[PDB]
């Protein structure tokens, strides 16, 4: 006699291949922008292949700033770990994600976002505000690499919020070979009135590569990103 536990409807909504689309509205010291993404990601392998347009131009930062703005319940949590995936536990009627990213020795983003299922798609609808941030700085005077960003995504329950708490600290290569560290704060609250799963702590590593795509004019990102939960044995 055999029981394979319970599965929430969010938590089979993930078990294939998911299209993604991101919106992202943006101002950076009064430089307004938009984003569009569309993509897809597979779960099952932490796996997220999307790319990025900015709809309104050149885009008035570096990309790499933006990577973390542009999912994390596509998160691979391995089976033992399963039951402390909250991303997942409150779809579809998804999460708030806000953030806020301190950029050393320069300006802020101040992110809010709905990350939800519209049909059979997962859609991410942010507006950023960047604020504080200098003329001639990394940001503003794109003085960063183009590559890859590595790091592990600390988690933590917020009880009080139903929610999750997350921090972490993406480092920036600027092209002097020095280092842009952008220090994450990070909320995550159910959009719903449904039961949440509540997270001991945690972490999610994560590795996005950026590369372009040859036959595109527009200014873009292309990113395939890996993203495997661990921390509990």
């Amino acid at each position: 006699l055999y029981f394979q536990g319970m599965v929430s409807k969010g938590e089979e909504l993930f078990g294939g291949i998911v299209p993604i689309l991101v919106e992202l509205e943006g101002d950076v010291n009064g430089h307004k922008f938009s984003v569009s993404g569309e993509g897809e990601g597979d779960a099952t392998y932490g796996k997220l292949t999307l790319k990025f347009i900015c709809t309104t131009g050149k885009l008035p930062v570096p990309w790499p700033t933006l990577v973390t703005t542009l999912v994390q319940c596509f998160s691979r949590y391995p089976d033992h770990m399963k039951q402390h995936d909250f991303f997942k536990s409150v779809m579809p009627e998804g999460y708030v994600q806000e953030r806020t990213i301190f950029f050393k020795d320069d300006g802020n983003y101040k992110t809010r976002a709905e990350v939800k299922f519209e049909g059979d798609t997962l859609v991410n609808r942010i507006e950023l505000k960047g604020i504080d941030f200098k003329e001639d700085g990394n940001i503003l005077g794109h003085k960063l690499e183009y590559n890859y960003i590595s790091h592990n995504v600390y988690i933590t329950a917020d009880k009080q919020k139903n929610g999750i708490k997350a921090n972490f600290k993406a480092r920036h290569n600027i092209t002097d070979g020095s280092v842009q560290l952008a220090d994450h704060y990070q909320q995550n609250t159910p959009i719903g009135d449904g039961p949440v799963i509540l997270p001991d702590n945690h972490y999610l590593s994560t590795q996005s590569a950026l590369s372009k795509d040859p036959n595109e004019k527009r200014d873009h990102m292309v990113l395939l990103e890996f993203v495997t939960a661990a921390g509990i044995t």
